[PDB]
C-alpha cells in the first residue's frame, strides 16, 4: 500500500471505534444525563434522547467503518 | 487490547454506573422532587415520575453497560 | 473501591434521606396545606394528600435506599 | 510527460484521497463529534452534520480525482 | 433482532403491565375514589366509574400487550 | 444506489417502526394515562384517548413505511 | 455544461431528495413525536402535525426538484 | 472588451446561478430544514421559510443577472 | 388521487364508524344509563333517550359516510 | 403565473379540502361525540352540534375555494 | 425609477398576495381549525373566526395593495 | 454643496423610502403574519399589529423624509 | 415646539381616536357579541355590555383626548 | 452649569414629557384597549386600568419632573 | 492633594450625579416604561418600578456622592 | 458600624413602610376591589379580604420592622 | 491565620448578614409584595410566603453564620 | 518532597478551603439570593438550593481535602 | 540510560503529577466554581463537573504515569 499513515487504525479503532472506551462512556453520559433532566424538567425528551443516541452511533459507526 | 484508554472503566463505573453514589442521589432527588411538587400541585404527574426515572436508568444502564 | 465520590452518603443520606429534617418539612407543610386548602375549599382530596404523600415518600425512600 | 512530480500521486493518494486512513479518520470523528454534541446540546444539527460531511467527501474526493 | 432497544420488555412489562403494583393501585384508587365520592355526593355515577376502569384497563392492556 | 445512508434503515425501523419496544411502550402508556386521568376526573375524553392514539400510529406508521 | 459541481446531484439527490433514508426518517419522528405529545396533552394539534409534515414535504421536494 | 476577467461567466454562472448544482442544494436545505424543524418545535414559521427562500432566491438572481 | 391521507379510512371506519366496537359501546351504555336513571328518578326522559341517541347515530353516520 | 408555490393546490386540496379523508375524519368525529355526550348529559345542544359543523364546513369550504 | 428592487412585485405578489396559493392555504386552515376546535369544544368563537379572517384578509390586502 | 455624498438620495429613496417594494413588501409580510397568527391562536394583538405597523411606517417615513 | 415626534397625531388620531373606523370596529363587535352571547345563554350581562362599553370608550377618549 | 448635558431637556420634556405626543398615544392605547379587551371577556379589570394608567403617569411625570 | 484627576469631579457630577440630566432622563423613561408595560401586559410589577428605580438611585447617589 | 448600606432606611422605611402611600394606596385598593367584586358576584369572601390584608400588612410590617 | 482575606468579614457581615439593611429589606419586600398580590388574586399562598421567607432567612443565616 | 511548589497549601487552604472567609461568603450569598428569588417568584427551587450548595461544598472539600 | 534529560522526573512528578499542590489546586478550584456558578445560575451542570474533574484527573494521571 502506499498509505503510509496506515497502520493508525489499529490504535484509531481500539480507542474511538464502536467499542471503545471513550464511545461508551458518550453513552454512558446520555444515561445519566437523561435521568437528571428529566428528573429536573419532566420533560420527555430527555428520555427519547438514550434510544436517539444510540441508534445515530450504531449507524455513524457502521458507516465510519470502525 | 489496541485501546489506550481501556483502563478508564474502573471508575468510570465506579462513580458513573448503575451503583454509584452520584446514580443514587439522582433516584433520590425524585424522591423528594416528587413529594415537594406533589404537595405542591397536586398534580399526579409528580408521583409517576419516581417510577419512570428508576425505569429509565435500569434500562439505560444494561444497554450503557455499566 | 473504584467509586471516586462513595464518601457522600454521609451526608446525602442525613440531609435527604427518609428521616431528615428536609423531609420532615415536607411532610409537615403537607399537614399545613391540607388544612388550609380544605378550610378554603372542602374539597375532601386536600385531606388525602396527607396520606398519599406519607406513602409516596415511604415508597420512594426505600427503593431509593435512603 | 513533462511534469516533473507526477510521481508523487502515488503517495498523495495513498495518504489522503478517499479511502484512505486519513479520511476515514475525519469521517469517525465526526461520528463521535455527533454523539457527544448531541448528547450535551439536544441540538438536532448535530447529527444532520454526520450525513453533511459523508456527502460532502464523496462529492469533493470525487471531483479532486482522489 | 435490529430493535436496539428489545430488552427494555423486562421491565416495563414488569412495572407498567396489567399485573403490575402500578396498574393495580391505579385500580385500588378508584375503589377508595368511589367510595368516598358516593358517601359525599350519593351520585350513582362513582360506582359505576369502578367497573368501567377495570373494563377499559383489561381491554387497554389485552390491545397493548402487557 | 445513491443514497449513502441508506443501511440505517435496519435499525431504524428495528428501534423506531411500528413494532419497536418503543412504540408499543408509548402506546402502553396511553392506557395507564387514560386509567389514572379518568379514575382522578371522570371525563370520557380520556378513555377514548386510546382508541385514537392506536388508530393514529396504525395509520401514521403505515404512511411513514416503518 | 459549466457547472464545475453537476455530478454532485447523484448523492445528494440519493441522500436528501423525497425518497431518501433521511427524508423518511424526518417523516418517521412525525409519528412517534405524534402519538408521545398527544398521549401527554391531548391536544389534537399534534395529530395534525403528521399531515402536515408530510404535506408539506412533498410539495417542497416537488418543488426543489429532488 | 477591457474586462481582462470577462471569461469568468461561463463558470461562474454554471456553478453558482440559479439553475446550478449549488443553489438548487441550498433550495433542497431548506425543504428538509423546514420539515425538522417544524417536526421538532411546530412553530409555523419553519414552513414559510421555504415559499420565502425560495421567492428571495428568484429575486435576487434575476437582479444579480445569473 | 392527491390526498396523501387517504389510506386512512381502512381503519377509521373499522373503528368509528357505525357498525365498530366503540359506537357500539356507545349506544349498550345508553340502554344502561336509561335504566338506572330511571330506576333513580322515574323521569321518563332517561327512556327516550334510547331511541333519540339511536335515531341520532344512525342520520349522523349516514351523513358523515361511516 | 407568478407563484411560485403554484403546485401545492393539488396535494392540499387533496388533503384538506371538503372532500378528502381530514375533513371527513372531523365530521364523523362530531357524529361520535354527539352521541357519547348527549349519552352522558341529555344536553341537547350535543346533537345539534353535527348540523352545526357540517353545515359550517360547508360553508367555509366554498368561501376557501377548497 | 430608482428603485433598484422594483421587478420584485411580480413575484411577490404573485406568491403572497391575496390571491396567491399561500393566502388561500391560510384560509383554508381557518376552516378546518373552526370544524375541528369547535367539534372539541363547542366554543363559537371558533366558527366566528372564520369570517374574521377573510374579512381581515380581504382589507388588509387591499391597504397593502397586493 | 459639500455634502459628497448627496447624490446618494436618489436610489436610498427610490428603494427605501414610504412608496418602495421594499416597505410594501414588509407591509403585506404583515398581513399575512396577522392572518396566520391569528388563525392559530385567537389572539385578537395579531390584527391590531397591521394597523399599528401602517401607522408607524407612515408616521416614520415622513420624519426621516423618505 | 419641542416636541419632534408631535406631527403623528394627524394620523394618529385619524385611527385611532373616537371616530375612527378601528374604534367603530370595536364597538360594532360588542353589538354582535351581545347578540350572540345573549342567545347563548339568556344572561342578562351581556346585553348591558353595550351600554358600558359605548360609556367606557366616551369617557375615555374624552380623557385621552381623541 | 458643568452638565455638559444640560441642553437635551428642551426635546427630551418636549417628546417624552407628560404632554408630549409619545405620552398621549400610550394613554389612548389604553382606552382602546380596555375597550376590545373588555369586549371579548367582560373582565372589568379592562376598564379599570384606564384610570390606573393616567393616574400612574399623572403621578409618574410629577416626580419625574417632566 | 496628590490626586492628579481632582478637577474631573465638576464636570462628572454635572452630568452624571443625581441632579443632572442623564439621570434624570432614565428616571422619566421608567415612568414611560412602566405606562406602556402595564397597558400591555396589566402586570401590576411595571408599576411598582417606578418606587423602586427612584429610591434606589437616591440611596445610591447617596452613596457615591454625586 | 460595618454596614456600608444603611443609611438607605431613611428612604425605605418612608416609601415602603407601614405608613407610606405606596402601603396606603395598597390597601385603598382592597376596598375598592371588594367593592366591585361583591357587587359583581355577591361571593362574601370579597369582603372579608379587607380585613384580611389590613391585619396581614399589620403583622408584616411589625415583624419586618417597617 | 493565613487567610488572606480574613478582614472581609467585618463589612459582609455587616452588609449582607442577618441584621443587615439589605436582608431586612428583602422581608420587607415579601410583606409589601404579599399584600398587592393578594389583594389582586386572593391566593392565600401570598400570604404564607411571608412566614416563609422570614423562616428560611433564619434558618439560612444560622447556617451561613452571619 | 521534590514538590517545589508545596509550601503553598499554607494560604491556600487558609483562603479558599471549606472554613475561609471566601468559601463562608459564597454560602452567604446563597441564602440572600434564595431569599430574593423565592420572594419574586415564589419558585420552591431558590429555597433548595441552600441545602443543596451547603451539602455540594461540605462533599467537595472534602474530596479535594482543604 | 541513554536519556540525558531523564533526572527531572524527581521535580516534574513532586509538582505536578496527582498528589501535587498544583493538581490539588485544580481540583479545589472547582469545588469553589461549582458552589459559585450553581449559587448564580442554578444549572446542575455546574455540580457534576466537580466529579467528572476529579475523574478525569484520575485516569489522565494513571495514564500518563505521574
Ligand atoms: C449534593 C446533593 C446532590 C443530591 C441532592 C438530592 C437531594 C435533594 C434533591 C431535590 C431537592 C430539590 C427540590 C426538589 C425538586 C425541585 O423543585 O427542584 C428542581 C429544580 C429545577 O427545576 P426547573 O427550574 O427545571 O423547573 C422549572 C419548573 O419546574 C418550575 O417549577 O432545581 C433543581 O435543579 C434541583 C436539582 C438539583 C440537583 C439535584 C441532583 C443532583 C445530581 C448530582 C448529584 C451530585 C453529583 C456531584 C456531587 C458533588
Ligand atoms: C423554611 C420552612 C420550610 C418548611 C415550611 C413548611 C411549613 C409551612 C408550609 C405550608 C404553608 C404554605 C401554605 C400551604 C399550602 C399552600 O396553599 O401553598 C402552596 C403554594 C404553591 O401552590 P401553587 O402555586 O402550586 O398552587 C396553584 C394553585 O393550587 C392555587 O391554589 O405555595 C408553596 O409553594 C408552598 C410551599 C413552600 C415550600 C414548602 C416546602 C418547603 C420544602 C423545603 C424545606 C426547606 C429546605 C430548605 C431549608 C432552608
Ligand atoms: C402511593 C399510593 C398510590 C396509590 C394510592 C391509592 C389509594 C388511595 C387513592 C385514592 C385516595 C384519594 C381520594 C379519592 C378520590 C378523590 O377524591 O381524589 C381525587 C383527586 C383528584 O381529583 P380532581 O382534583 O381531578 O377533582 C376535581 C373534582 O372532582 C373535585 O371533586 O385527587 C387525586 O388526584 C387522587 C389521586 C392521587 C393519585 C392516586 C393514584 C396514584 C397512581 C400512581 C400510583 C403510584 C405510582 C408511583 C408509586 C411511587
Ligand atoms: C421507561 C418507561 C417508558 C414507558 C413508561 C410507560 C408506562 C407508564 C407511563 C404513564 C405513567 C404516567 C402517568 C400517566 C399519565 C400522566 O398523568 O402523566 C402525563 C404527564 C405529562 O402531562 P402534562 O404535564 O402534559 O399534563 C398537563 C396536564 O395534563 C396536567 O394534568 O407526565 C408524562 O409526561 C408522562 C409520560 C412520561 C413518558 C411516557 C412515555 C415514554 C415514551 C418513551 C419510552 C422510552 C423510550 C426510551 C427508553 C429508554
Ligand atoms: C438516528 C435516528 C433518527 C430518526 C429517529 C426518529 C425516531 C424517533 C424520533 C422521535 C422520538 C423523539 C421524541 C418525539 C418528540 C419529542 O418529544 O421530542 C422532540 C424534542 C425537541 O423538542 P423541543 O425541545 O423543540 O420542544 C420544546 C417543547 O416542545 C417541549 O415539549 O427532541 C428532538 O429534537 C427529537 C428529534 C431528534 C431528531 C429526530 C429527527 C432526526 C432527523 C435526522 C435523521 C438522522 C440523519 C442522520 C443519521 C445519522
Ligand atoms: C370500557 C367500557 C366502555 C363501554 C361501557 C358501557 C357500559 C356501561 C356504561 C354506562 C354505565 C354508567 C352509568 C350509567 C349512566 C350514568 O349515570 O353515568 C353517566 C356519568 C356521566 O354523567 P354526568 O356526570 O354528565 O351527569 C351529571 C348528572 O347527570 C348527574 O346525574 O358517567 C359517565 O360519564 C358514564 C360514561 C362512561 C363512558 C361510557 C361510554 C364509553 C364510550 C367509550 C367506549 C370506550 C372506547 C375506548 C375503549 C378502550
Ligand atoms: C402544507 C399545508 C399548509 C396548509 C395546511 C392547511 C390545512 C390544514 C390546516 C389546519 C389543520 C391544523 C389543525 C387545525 C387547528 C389546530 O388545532 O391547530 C392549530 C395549532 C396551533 O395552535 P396553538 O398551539 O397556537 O394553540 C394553543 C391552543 O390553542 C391549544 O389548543 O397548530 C398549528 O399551528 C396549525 C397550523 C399549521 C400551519 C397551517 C397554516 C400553514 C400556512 C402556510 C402554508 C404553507 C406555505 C408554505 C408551503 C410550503
Ligand atoms: C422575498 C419576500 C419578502 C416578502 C415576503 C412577505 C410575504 C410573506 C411574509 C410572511 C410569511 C411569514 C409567516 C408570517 C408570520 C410568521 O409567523 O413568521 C414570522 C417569523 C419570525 O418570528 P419570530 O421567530 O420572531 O417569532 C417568535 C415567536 O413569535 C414564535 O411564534 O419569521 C419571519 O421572520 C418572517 C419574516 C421573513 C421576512 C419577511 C419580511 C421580508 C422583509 C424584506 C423584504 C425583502 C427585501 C429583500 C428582497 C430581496
Ligand atoms: C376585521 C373585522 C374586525 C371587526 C369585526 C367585528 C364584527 C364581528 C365581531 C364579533 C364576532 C365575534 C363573535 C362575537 C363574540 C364572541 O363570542 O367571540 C369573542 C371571542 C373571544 O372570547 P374569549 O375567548 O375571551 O372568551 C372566553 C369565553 O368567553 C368563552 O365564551 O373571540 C374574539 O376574540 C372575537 C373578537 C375578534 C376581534 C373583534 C374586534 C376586532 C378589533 C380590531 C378591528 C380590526 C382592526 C384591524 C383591521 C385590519
Ligand atoms: C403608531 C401608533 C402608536 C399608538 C397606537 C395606539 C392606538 C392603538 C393601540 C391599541 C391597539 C392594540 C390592541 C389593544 C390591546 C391589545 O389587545 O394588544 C396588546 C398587545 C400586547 O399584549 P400582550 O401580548 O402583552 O398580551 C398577552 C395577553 O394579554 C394576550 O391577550 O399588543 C400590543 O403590544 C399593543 C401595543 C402596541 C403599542 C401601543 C403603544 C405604542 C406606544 C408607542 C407610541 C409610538 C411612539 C413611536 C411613534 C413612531
Ligand atoms: C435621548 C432620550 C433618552 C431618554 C429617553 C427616555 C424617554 C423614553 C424612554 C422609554 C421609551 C422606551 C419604551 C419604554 C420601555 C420599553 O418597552 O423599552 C425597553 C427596551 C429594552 O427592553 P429589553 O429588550 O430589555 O426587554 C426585554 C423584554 O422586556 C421584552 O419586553 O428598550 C430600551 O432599551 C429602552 C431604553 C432606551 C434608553 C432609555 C434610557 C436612555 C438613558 C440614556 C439617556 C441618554 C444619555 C445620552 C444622551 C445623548
Ligand atoms: C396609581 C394608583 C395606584 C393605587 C390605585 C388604587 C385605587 C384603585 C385600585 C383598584 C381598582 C382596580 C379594580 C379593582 C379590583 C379588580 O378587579 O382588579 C384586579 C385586577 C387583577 O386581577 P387578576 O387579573 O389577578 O384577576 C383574575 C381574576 O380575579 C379575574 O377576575 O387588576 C389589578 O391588578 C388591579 C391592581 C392594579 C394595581 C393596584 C395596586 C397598585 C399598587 C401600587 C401603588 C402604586 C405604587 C407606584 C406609584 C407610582
Ligand atoms: C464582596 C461581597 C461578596 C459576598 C457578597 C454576598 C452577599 C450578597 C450576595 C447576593 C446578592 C445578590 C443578589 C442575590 C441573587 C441574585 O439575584 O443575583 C445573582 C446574579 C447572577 O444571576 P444570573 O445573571 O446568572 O441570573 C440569570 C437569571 O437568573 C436572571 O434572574 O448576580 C450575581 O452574580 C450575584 C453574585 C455576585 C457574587 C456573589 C458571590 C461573591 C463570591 C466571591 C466572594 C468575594 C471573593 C473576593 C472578595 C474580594
Amino acid at each position: 500500500a502506499t498509505d503510509l499513515m496506515k497502520s493508525g487504525d489499529a490504535t484509531v479503532k481500539g480507542t474511538f471505534g464502536k467499542q471503545s472506551s471513550v464511545v461508551k462512556w458518550v453513552v454512558l453520559a446520555e444515561v445519566v444525563a437523561g435521568g437528571i433532566m428529566y428528573m429536573m424538567t419532566k420533560n420527555v425528551k430527555f428520555l427519547f434522547g438514550f434510544a436517539i443516541i444510540s441508534t445515530f452511533i450504531t449507524i455513524g459507526m457502521s458507516v465510519a467503518g470502525y
